[PDB]
């Protein structure tokens, strides 16, 4: 838990015009290019889950890379929502794609000397697919994307239902407010599997971790663990196979037999990809 004391970690307040509020960002300056560490489904408003559960700041200190941990956005999928969550009285509309691709990099460039292009997006759970989608649509900003235990095919089959249940359990957020009914084009637009041809076209460097065991982030107490584990395995296998079948050749896949969907294995991946990121972003 957390990193050693004494690191140059700043707690910034970054204005978001689109969301009508300041967004807290934990930041460690260390070079013009940065790793964006996105949080999981249960993202809190006090600290990013990477800081709470791992020594990420410590592990990337003097890496030649800046580290950016945005704080907040529980169940947001770091996306621009159609409207406020109608199930829990959310009093604004999540605009986290706008924040991550416009407002925050503009501010960090002007105030901290961080380049808006040539960065890495690293997500887990909910933000695993987010990281890939950001790379798909903003390749100049993110030539590198890592997805750790992400939702890789959110528009397909039972996934919109399962994601809806998880979002509801994580703070009462409503998936229909986010991307609409499952037939809405927003679901496929934000589906990494569907957007594989974009990742291939951009030659995005992707790093994909698949875990074993029950995805604790949610099944929903109705749903058998075996059912969810089976679906997760098949979806991941389909993603890897489809990436290759579509001409993808810039993807690192990690499926250790012992790996679980947990912070220790997600941190092990973050450490494992450090030299990879240093090479892609800094040469
Ligand atoms: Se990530 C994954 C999910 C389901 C099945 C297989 C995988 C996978 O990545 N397998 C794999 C095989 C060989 C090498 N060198 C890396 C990864």
């Amino acid at each position: 838990m957390f990193s050693r004391p004494g690191l140059p970690v700043e707690y910034l307040q970054v204005p978001s015009a689109s969301m009508g509020r300041d967004i807290k960002v934990q930041f460690q300056g260390g070079g013009p290019h940065a790793v964006y560490l996105l949080d999981g489904l249960r993202a809190q408003d006090d600290y990013n889950g990477w800081d709470i559960n791992t020594p990420a700041f410590e592990e990337y200190y003097q890496s030649g890379l800046s580290v950016i941990m945005p704080v907040g956005g529980q169940s947001s999928f770091y996306t621009d929502w159609y409207q406020p969550s109608q199930s829990n009285g959310q009093n604004y509309t999540y605009k986290w794609e706008t924040f991550l691709t416009r407002e925050m990099p503009a501010w960090l460039q002007a105030n901290k000397g961080v380049s808006p292009t040539g960065n890495a997006a690293v997500g887990l759970s909910m933000s695993g697919g987010s990281a890939l989608i950001l790379a798909a649509y903003y390749p100049q900003q993110f030539p590198y994307a890592a997805s750790l235990s992400g939702f890789l095919n959110p528009s397909e089959g039972w996934w919109p239902t399962l994601i809806g249940l998880a979002m509801n359990d994580s703070g009462g957020y409503n998936a229909n407010s986010m991307w609409g009914p499952s037939s809405d084009p927003a679901w496929k637009r934000n589906d990494p599997m569907v957007q594989i041809p974009r990742l291939v076209a951009n030659n995005t460097r992707i790093w994909v971790y698949c875990g074993n065991g029950t995805p604790s982030d949610l099944g929903g107490d109705n749903i058998p663990a075996k059912f969810l584990e089976g679906l997760t395995l098949r979806t991941n296998q389909t993603f890897r196979d489809t990436y290759a079948a579509d001409g993808g050749r810039n993807g690192v896949f990690n499926f250790p037999p012992n790996g679980t969907h947990s912070w220790p294995y997600w941190n092990e991946q973050l450490v494992a990809m450090k030299a990879d990121i240093q090479h892609v972003l800094n040469g």
